[PDB]
């Protein structure tokens, strides 16, 4: 009749971490293949593949069941830990289950990992299903004990609790007492009118993955293969069986089938995704739409009377801006995001105010003139052709992100600024995951294989050093490759096994990979998931996932460029108060200014963010880029594609009067482009440029404009098919010639494919020229704040001491007397030598020679530096290697004769 004979109800996925393979989309795609409507994973103790379970269940038509499994501890079974698996039948259970796992993490655990109480389904109860644990649960131990009266308080609890909601879960994978403990629980189940269910207790894909999958555990609990004492909790059977194949294991127990489908129906949970749930903006009595409209009307004032300084002009040049911020705004506010914009401006304001470096991204939130008008961003979208369409397209359902990053050092700070702001419950770090990758899954499995370090070690140094490496790359870039592993049998079984382990998840990572903001209680919207203490709380959803279904996060990022900038501007801004000059602000330099435009001709980009490549200055030699959408270029022509396809040549020499321009191709141009294509030289660099395009030629919106780029990048059969015809019709209704359209529209969706995103390049490119400008006017404390920030790197600072020579400045050799912890700027415009970046030191130790020094200046040689202070914080291992420094070579005499004075003089400290 209804058709469907089974669906699994308990699978775990590689998030299970203490096993499974598979990931979340193969689970799915498998189910499917498989025939099935629907399909539990239940993970253990987490749901960090929830939003990827969603996403992939609506992607191939199969219903998503949420479930977890836990380890269960009753006063009943003393110490003994049971399984159950709990699955969510409505989005009450969801949260009650969302509970259950994050009082496990909080609760704190051992080697056996978290755990729940048992009564905690109590009050944790509403929309729950409950699966037995089978031979391994409550009530199977029980039953195996023999021990009636205990089976009977054990039940009882879930008679109690559960009516209705609880199943005794029947598992046949050839594992030792499954079949007794469930000739045991069907006695049971029609004694008590209790339900029965079959599940497969899934593990893996198909039945030959048993053996990557019992590495996969080996690798976890630390065992090599082949010792007996190896936990074998797993039967080749724990596969994804098929309907027929269940059918036929339970013909005898047709209820325990059918009660698969029933369940399944039963389960119904809403996740969703690709919308925000925000927080509330303090905008007083006023809407969030017209607190929105308000300040940015007046930020546009602001930005326009910087452009235009001369009322003039502003007046000529104003109604455009005018009409693309209220038509921004339109979007905005009738999206539902005015609040979205409004807690990013208030963040970007707030780290200025206090030192905290925010990342020069910015998603494609350039393309905002809003974004622009509120400060979020500091270019002119208008002079650079960036989109709005491209960020919040109307015709789509979207979530602006302006990916903000922050210096993961700094995280405590602004954890607490958003928790004062939005309420300290309501915000969390971020999980991040570690994978098996090349290198790592090679050396686990060898290892798991009972190889020494040396066997499996000549294959892992195989693998590129490469960021991207997948054992695939490793195999076409690397020749040895595939000869070792045709020759020897060893490397063949290991990197076999290698690849089926390859990118699985093997744990929670070592740090957190960003900071949420909720609504409500962070365990409204995610799971927690806690170290052994239950402390270093964070979200189970990583990024991506987080703000898939919907928060608001800002990311950590280690990058160093802005805390660069932030010490430089420091160092500038002191020479204020020396001759009474206002404080620099960055953002409001000119970007054309000559000095640097001079000094990036010359391919002095040294300590010049993103430029430093040998690469990249090859490429600058050659462009001579003279203008900011030339540096908005270099990004995008500095790639393995542009310039192996002679479209590097095609720029510069387009550029330089030596190949004419035509918009794009001589033959296939036409002269509406000219605008468009004019910055590029006629050349389709922007994926903002193919909207321009199709705009333009053919009369698309920016917003269907932007669908074309979309449909462009996919490649797929009928999608392309259909805006082909709207592209051919729309230049027809331009009186544009139909066989030139189309010739156009080949060449837009060739360009298309290397099309770089041009907001994104430029929130970068204004870090680069910020850089290159402070370089060329204030050399001096800018590469003091570069040496400074790579203090730690011994071999870097030093490349940048011989930059510094290079440009004629004056950097100083440690001095004992004049030295801070941070490379910094005397009175003469000389480099003095931070005293951090001599190894072995130590901002402790430097504290403590400065604390002294100032006190009374000082020093007249080494006697008298370790004279008071301290060894207690000034030892030796220090006083030595400030020596070799030459750090004493303007007080007594050389390095040589002060080591063998040391001494000696030492102990007339004290």
């Amino acid at each position: 009749m209804s058709e469907p004979r089974f669906v699994h109800l308990r699978v775990h996925s590689d998030y299970s971490m203490i096993d499974g393979l598979a990931k979340t989309a193969p689970l799915v795609k498998k189910a499917a293949a498989l025939g099935m409507p629907a399909l539990a994973i239940t993970d253990f103790t987490n749901l960090c593949g929830l939003v990827k379970f969603y996403g992939a269940g609506h992607g191939a038509g199969i219903k998503p069941i949420v479930g977890a499994d836990f380890n269960v501890q009753c006063d009943l079974l003393g110490d003994e830990l049971t399984h159950l698996t709990v699955l969510a039948a409505n989005n009450t259970g969801y949260q009650n289950l969302t509970l259950l796992i994050s009082k496990a993490y909080q609760r704190g655990y051992g080697a056996a990992g978290p755990i729940i109480d048992r009564d905690w389904l109590i009050e944790l109860n509403e929309g729950l299903i409950l699966l037995s644990g089978g031979r391994m649960g409550d009530v199977g131990r029980s039953l195996l004990r023999g021990n009636s009266a205990l089976v009977d308080e054990c039940v009882a609890f879930y008679e109690e609790h559960f009516p209705d909601r609880y199943f005794l879960e029947l598992i046949r994978t050839g594992r030792p007492d499954e079949e007794s403990y469930l000739h045991a629980a069907v006695e049971l189940a029609e004694a008590r009118g209790l339900p029965v269910v079959a599940t497969n207790d899934v593990r893996f894909i198909d039945s030959s993955d048993f053996d990557a999958h019992e590495i996969r555990v080996a690798i976890h609990d630390g065992f090599t293969l082949d010792d007996p004492k190896r936990p074998r909790n797993y039967s080749p059977q724990q596969y994804m069986r098929s309907e027929e194949e269940m059918c036929e294991l339970f013909a005898d127990i047709p209820e325990a089938l059918a009660n698969t489908v029933e369940i399944a129906k039963r389960c119904n949970v809403t996740v969703r995704l690709g919308e925000y749930f925000l927080p509330q903006f303090p905008t007083g009595d006023m809407s969030t739409e017209d607190y929105l409209v308000k300040r940015a009307k007046e930020g546009l004032e602001e930005r326009l009377a910087f452009l235009f300084p001369d009322e003039e002009e502003r007046l000529k040049r104003r109604p455009e801006y005018d009409e693309r911020l209220e038509t921004e705004l339109q979007v905005i506010n009738q999206m539902g995001f005015p609040g979205y914009f409004l807690i990013v401006m208030e963040f970007i304001q707030w780290s200025k105010d206090n030192g905290v470096p925010v990342g020069p991204g910015r998603g494609s939130g350039a393309g905002s003139l809003v974004a622009y008008a509120l400060k979020i961003t500091d270019l002119d979208p208008l002079e650079f052709d960036l989109l709005f369409e491209r960020f919040l397209n109307p015709e789509r359902v979207s979530m602006p992100d302006f990916d903000v990053d922050f210096c993961m050092e700094k995280r405590d700070q602004v954890i607490e600024h958003v928790a004062d702001m939005y309420g300290r419950d309501a915000v969390s770090q971020i999980i991040t995951f570690g994978t098996m990758a090349a290198k790592a899954v090679i050396r686990d499995v060898g290892r798991v294989l009972g190889h020494p370090y040396g066997f499996v070690d000549r294959i892992s140094k195989l693998i590129p050093p490469d960021p991207g490496m997948t054992l695939a790359k490793a195999f076409e870039a690397e020749p040895q490759l595939p000869e070792i592993y045709e020759a020897d049998e060893e490397v063949k079984a290991l990197i076999d096994m290698a690849r089926k382990l390859e990118g699985v998840t093997r744990n929670a990572g070592k740090h957190a990979g960003g900071v949420v903001i909720a609504p409500t209680k962070i365990t409204d919207f995610a799971p927690l998931y806690c170290d052994e203490e239950g402390k270093h709380p964070v979200t189970q959803f990583d990024k991506s996932d987080v703000e898939y279904a919907g928060l608001v996060k800002f990311d950590f990022l280690g990058l160093r460029t802005l805390t660069i900038i932030n010490w430089a501007l420091e160092m500038i801004n002191k020479r204020r108060a020396k001759n009474g000059e206002p404080p620099l602000d960055i953002a409001a330099i000119p970007l054309d200014d000559k000095k640097s435009f001079d000094m990036l001709q010359r391919s002095e980009t040294t300590a010049v963010f993103q430029l430093e490549s040998r690469g990249m200055k090859d490429l600058i030699k050659r462009l001579q880029p003279d203008c900011f959408e030339d540096m908005i270029a270099l990004v995008a022509l500095f790639r393995p594609g542009p310039l192996q396809s002679g479209m590097v040549d095609n720029f510069i020499d387009r550029k330089h009067g030596r190949e004419e321009i035509s918009y794009p191709d001589v033959q296939w141009q036409h002269e509406s482009l000219k605008p468009v294509l004019e910055p590029t030289y006629g050349i389709i660099l922007y994926q903002e440029q193919v909207m321009q395009i199709a705009q333009v030629l053919s009369g698309y919106t920016l917003g269907g404009a932007d669908m074309l780029r979309r449909a462009m990048g996919k490649k797929k059969p009928e999608e392309m098919a259909k805006q082909r015809s709207v592209f051919a019709e729309g230049a027809e209704k331009n009186g544009i010639n139909a066989e030139l359209a189309m010739k156009i529209f080949d060449l837009v969706e060739k360009f298309a494919g290397y099309g770089f995103n041009k907001s994104h390049s430029a929130a970068y490119a204004l870090v680069s020229y910020q850089t290159l400008w402070l370089k060329a006017h204030y050399p001096a404390e800018f590469m003091a704040a570069v040496m400074t920030a790579d203090m730690d790197n011994t071999e870097k600072v030093v490349g940048l001491v011989d930059e510094c020579w290079r440009m004629g400045l004056k950097i100083l050799p440690p001095d004992i007397n004049s030295g801070l912890y941070h490379f910094h700027v005397n009175d003469d415009g000389e480099i003095v030598y931070g005293i951090g970046a001599i190894k072995g030191v130590g901002e402790g130790p430097i504290e403590a020679i400065i604390e002294a020094r100032n006190k009374g200046g000082y020093f007249r040689e080494l006697f008298d530096l370790c004279a008071r202070t301290d060894t207690k914080k000034l030892n030796r291992r220090v006083l030595e290697k400030l020596i070799m420094s030459g750090a004493f070579d303007r007080l007594g005499p050389h390095r040589a004769a002060l080591m063998n004075s040391l001494g000696d003089a030492l102990k007339a400290a004290d």
